[PDB]
């Protein structure tokens, strides 16, 4: 575990992370796909070897020794509100359960859900509070990864605002 378990929130390609792990923002056929995922697939391809899984899971492929947990969040555009949302908080449950598994004390995570799966909607609150109910319990220094200045603004207000 770490020390002090902290949550943190950096502005930068995830795949260039600090931390003992990594959670890529994967699609459920283990595709090179977009965004985090592609960047992830750039860094670490030898890990999307059979990370195919179905939505609301996750799943950890090795590249090398650094552990890459494949998680899929659902997409809203075929989701309902209601039937996504659960799938979504499912994925950050099942992302908790590897991390703990795994026994490192860090992990790198994008905010699931929030990119081309947002069905157009702005997820930040939703998806950031279902990282937290999940990763809460956890020992694990979580450093959150974005790429827009102002939800680094908001995501960092929201980690201030517990403590
Ligand atoms: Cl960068
Ligand atoms: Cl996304
Ligand atoms: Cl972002």
């Amino acid at each position: 575990g770490a020390m002090a378990p902290s949550y943190r929130v950096k502005r930068m390609d995830i795949a260039k992370n600090d931390e003992e792990c990594v959670v890529n923002a994967a699609n459920p056929r283990g595709l090179p796909g977009d965004g985090v995922c592609k960047a992830v697939y750039k860094k670490w391809p030898e890990s999307f070897k059979n990370s195919a899984t179905p939505v609301g899971t996750a799943k950890t492929v090795m590249c090398g020794t650094y552990p890459v947990i494949h998680a899929v969040g659902p997409n809203f555009s075929n989701y309902t509100e209601s039937e996504g949302d659960r799938e979504l908080a499912a994925a950050y449950r099942e992302v908790a359960k590897e991390v703990t598994r795994l026994g490192v004390n860090s992990v790198a995570i994008p905010l699931l859900s929030t990119g081309v799966y947002s069905g157009g909607k702005d997820r930040l609150t939703q998806s950031l509070n279902h990282l937290f109910t999940a990763m809460d319990s956890t020992d694990a220094d979580v450093v959150i990864y974005c790429r827009d200045k102002e939800w680094e603004k908001k995501i960092s207000e929201a980690i201030q605002m517990r403590t």
